[PDB]
């Protein structure tokens, strides 16, 4: 009973966080095996970010310019190389706490856990989604650059996000762990901005199914809809189009509840056209879109990790 | 920038979770030093919960009746004793991962992180508040009995909650780590029920200050109020009374924003009397009450733990 925005347990990632300092810049890095990954912005100092040439900045740097601290232990840097927008700092010490891991890039609409960190020290953990416009609505202060996002499956940590910056609306932009930005953003200070977003339709439907599993039925109705007639109405309220593949992945939740996917779409259509009339769903007065179909199944089943 | 419901990093608690099995009952336990703490309900089996005498049930039990598993390692039980509604299982092995810890009981209105677990394996982490009626609005399935709630300060883990049961409205009841229930609940199957709740007024005000720190100002107004005139209006919408001590602890947030506490109360009064008129605050269409004044300061400052 109950349904909560739930993050993955963070212990496996906590044991990988370190502090990187170069010049007058300090940020967070990620220590796996004998490599420390961090944002390349660390080689910039208070004159080197309007239009930096990082290749030119990096070849001027000596290994000893890089202070890496793992707790109160100093790690010695023995090599460095730049891969897109991340640095790879080769250290003389392999992290004995390295979990099984993968570097994966996620799709907009997919969710993950963020471990927010300052000076290599973990501050909090929370769940995020990749918006359709490739930003994320996080919580990040000065110093949090280099904090990572991730998913866990059995014993494997799939790292998907490294934090780099704040956009002028208060949302956040970052890279995958190969250093490639999500969306049309750069690791400079330009006038770049988020650009328009949409609501993640398949996730809203997953959350409506969660509400039914949990005992809410008030929003159901007698009607059905075709997939075309739904998307027509859905485009009108700034919702992403729904595909047959989306219908297919909502199949398990449909079979568990006995509500055909297209009947749930009829519910959503009425909720979009009429509002909630002072009611709530799962403690929310807004249609929530940061739970995937898989999150709902995972939470409602009790799946664990080792 | 941004403001999120953030849980504490969970690694220190993950390394304390184990599985306890007795008869046909399996649940979660908490291994600190050479003691495993778990709900005493584990000595019940499918006939021993309508009106159990646990003292009488426990003296019939042999140490070898208790299977404790820490990962794929079996811990041998060498003693047992009952303390209120928890068991203390003395094992022959001290947990090398025992953090610095305290057992503390929290007040209604205070927040904490829950690490939901099944079979000794962590599933997810999320933030909760102790409601005024001593329940918590969690997310818990069959098998989650024995999961704990906690806070962290620097390097100290203050354990405050052990989960025991679900109430018929879908909310949850449990004990502190000395085995004393929060609120008027028992670890039997009776007809017990939650009883009426209220909204945590001081926390709503803290969250309004968070919104101002974050850039929302739309809900502010020109008016002020006395503390009496506010509580009059506040009682009317099922909100807890606000005290001078509450006013005092909101002082830091008032000084950071330049908005006197009683001017913020005037804002809340108007929001209670008029609604939001289709607007939102920090991505919510409801007045949120699960952030304490201290949570806001902690998040907006970047405080970390080691
Ligand atoms: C997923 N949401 C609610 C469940 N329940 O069984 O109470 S499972
Ligand atoms: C998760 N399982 C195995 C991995 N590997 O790199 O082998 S990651
Ligand atoms: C990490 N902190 C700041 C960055 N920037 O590109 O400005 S990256
Ligand atoms: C706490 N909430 C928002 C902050 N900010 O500085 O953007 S601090
Ligand atoms: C947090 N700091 C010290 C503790 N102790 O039991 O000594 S708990
Ligand atoms: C832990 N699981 C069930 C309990 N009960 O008192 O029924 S305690």
């Amino acid at each position: 009973s109950g349904f909560r925005k739930m993050a993955f347990p963070s212990g496996k990632v906590e044991g990988c966080m370190v502090q990187v300092t170069c010049g007058t810049t300090t940020l967070n890095g990620l220590w796996l095996d004998d490599v420390v990954y961090c944002p390349r912005h660390v080689i910039c100092t208070s004159e080197d970010m309007l239009n930096p040439n990082y290749e030119d900045l990096l070849i001027r740097k000596s290994n000893h310019n890089f202070l890496v601290q793992a707790g109160n232990v100093q790690l010695r840097v023995i090599g460095h190389s730049m891969q897109n927008c991340v640095l790879k700092l080769k250290v003389d010490t392999a992290n004995p706490k390295t979990p099984k891991y993968k570097f994966v890039r996620i799709q907009p609409g997919q969710t993950f856990s963020v471990l927010a960190c300052y000076n290599g020290s973990p501050s909090g953990v929370y769940q995020c989604a990749m918006r359709p416009n490739f930003t994320i609505k996080g919580s990040f202060l000065n110093g949090s650059c280099g904090s990572v996002g991730f998913n866990i499956d059995y014993d494997c940590v799939s790292f998907c996000y490294m934090h780099h910056m704040e956009l002028p609306t208060g949302v956040h932009a970052g890279t995958d762990l190969e250093g490639n930005f999500y969306g049309p953003f750069v690791d400079r200070q330009t006038a770049q901005a988020a650009g328009t977003d949409t609501t993640i339709t398949v996730n809203v439907l997953a959350w409506l199914y969660a509400a039914v599993i949990n005992g809410d039925r008030w929003f159901l109705n007698r009607f059905t809809t075709t997939l075309n007639d739904f998307n027509l109405v859905a485009m009108k309220y700034n919702y992403e189009p729904l595909t047959q593949d989306h219908v297919d992945i909502l199949g398990p939740l449909s079979a568990q509840t006995g509500i055909a996917v297209l009947d749930m779409c009829a519910s959503l259509k009425e909720l979009l056209q009429n509002g909630m009339n002072g009611r709530t769903i799962l403690g929310s007065a807004l249609l929530e879109d940061e739970f995937t179909p898989f999150d709902v199944v995972r939470q409602c089943s009790g799946v664990t990790f080792q």
